[PDB]
RNA sequence: GGCGGUACUAGUUGAGAAACUAGCUCUGUAUCUGGCGGACCCGUGGUGGAACUGUGAAGUUCGGAACACCCGGCCGCAACCCUGGGAGAGGUCCCAGGGUU
């Protein structure tokens, strides 16, 4: 056939870090024990506290 | 907890407002890159072979494999982007594909 495909470019380079996140860390506090799924800073409803007023 | 703006409160300085510091209030804030489940398909991917020999390590014989738990991809999902097309009084739209999580 001859002529079909060919390159063979180089391209390497692919070092990067999460914080040297670990198996035992949190990714969103970065607090060891709990996993970022597991983080108490999950916010989630319902809501808090509730405004009102009256005449303003 | 930390800081900034606000006011106020305290202390100091000062004649002076004002300056500074501290206290604090409110206000506001700032982070899920390792993705999670599902099925059970593929790779012996990873790790702990089993008994036996032996003071000890190490081996041997067995099987030459098995199992188990995890593992990757993989699928379902949402996020982000690359890619394109064409018209539109200037970058609007709509939609599909992939990768990665
Ligand atoms: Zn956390």
């Amino acid at each position: 056939a001859t002529v079909v495909s060919g390159q063979k470019q180089d391209r390497q380079g692919g070092e990067r870090r999460r914080s040297q996140l670990d198996r035992d860390q949190c990714a969103y506090c970065k607090e060891k024990g709990h996993w970022a799924k597991d983080c108490p800073k999950k916010p989630r409803g319902p809501r808090g506290p509730r405004p009102q007023t009256s005449l303003l």
